[PDB]
C-alpha cells in the first residue's frame, strides 16, 4: 500500500526536516532541544534507507503505518524546533526546558525499536501541545540572565559583523577603520562570554555592534 512515489515523498520530507535541524543546530549548539540530535539524524538515515527500498521497487516487510508515523514525527520535530528557534527566542528558560524535553522524548521514541503507531502519533500531539502551551509563557525581563537563545542572537551578530568586516572593510577601508571595528567586535565578544550577562547587556551589545559596522562602512574607501 505504500507506493514508490509515496516512499520518495517521505524521503524528501525527512531530508528537508534534517537540513532544517542541522542549520538550527549550527546556530544554537547548546540548545536544550539538541541533546539527542545525533540519535535523530542516525534514525532519519535508517528511515530513508528503509523507504529507499520501497522507492526502488524492492519489497520490504516493514510495517507501512509505522514507517509513515516515524516519518511524520521526524517532520514534526523539524517543524517544532524551527518555530521555537524563530518565535520563542525571548521566552523564559522554563519554556525552552519544557519544549526541549518534549523534543528529546520524541527523538527517543522515534529511535525506539519498540515504538508503536499510537506512541509515535502521541509524540506528534505532545510536540504540538507543548509548543502551544509554552508560546503563552512570559517573556524574559531585560534584567534576567540571558538564555543561550539570546546569547545565540548576539553570537549571530558577532559573526555577521566579522563576515561583513572581511568583505567590505578590510577589502576597501583604512587600517584604523578596520581596527576600530575590531575593538567594538571584541566588546561584544566579552558580553557573549560573560556567563551572567543580562538580556539587556546582550541587546545593547548587538546595537553597539550594528552602529560600529555602520560607522566603518560609511568610512572613506582607499
Amino acid at each position: 500500500e505504500l507506493t514508490p512515489s509515496e516512499a520518495q515523498s517521505a524521503i524528501d520530507d525527512i531530508n528537508a526536516a534534517v537540513e532544517t535541524l542541522k542549520e538550527i543546530q549550527s546556530e544554537e549548539p547548546k540548545a536544550d532541544w539538541s541533546k539527542e540530535f545525533d540519535k535523530l539524524f542516525a534514525t532519519a538515515t535508517e528511515l530513508t534507507q528503509s523507504l529507499a527500498v520501497v522507492a526502488g521497487g524492492y519489497q520490504t516487510l516493514a510495517n507501512p503505518d509505522l514507517i509513515m508515523a516515524r516519518t511524520h514525527l521526524i517532520v514534526e520535530i523539524g517543524l517544532t524546533v524551527d518555530k521555537s528557534a524563530n518565535n520563542l527566542r525571548y521566552k523564559i528558560q522554563k519554556a525552552h526546558v519544557e519544549l526541549g524535553f518534549s523534543v528529546t522524548r520524541a527523538i527517543m521514541r522515534v529511535a525506539n525499536i519498540g515504538a508503536t503507531v499510537y506512541q509515535l502519533n502521541d509524540s506528534i500531539s505532545d510536540l504540538r501541545a507543548t509548543y502551544e502551551r509554552v508560546s503563552t509563557y512570559r517573556d524574559l525581563k531585560s534584567t534576567d540572565t540571558a538564555t543561550i537563545y539570546v546569547k545565540d542572537l548576539l553570537n549571530k551578530a558577532i559573526w555577521n559583523t566579522r563576515v561583513a568586516r572581511d568583505k567590505e572593510i578590510l577589502t576597501h577601508k583604512n587600517f584604523r577603520t578596520y581596527q576600530t571595528l575590531n575593538k567594538e567586535i571584541t566588546k561584544a565578544v566579552r558580553v557573549w562570554f560573560k556567563a551572567k550577562a543580562t538580556v539587556a547587556e546582550c541587546d545593547a551589545a548587538i546595537a553597539k555592534l550594528n552602529t560600529a559596522y555602520a560607522t566603518a562602512y560609511s568610512a572613506p574607501s582607499v
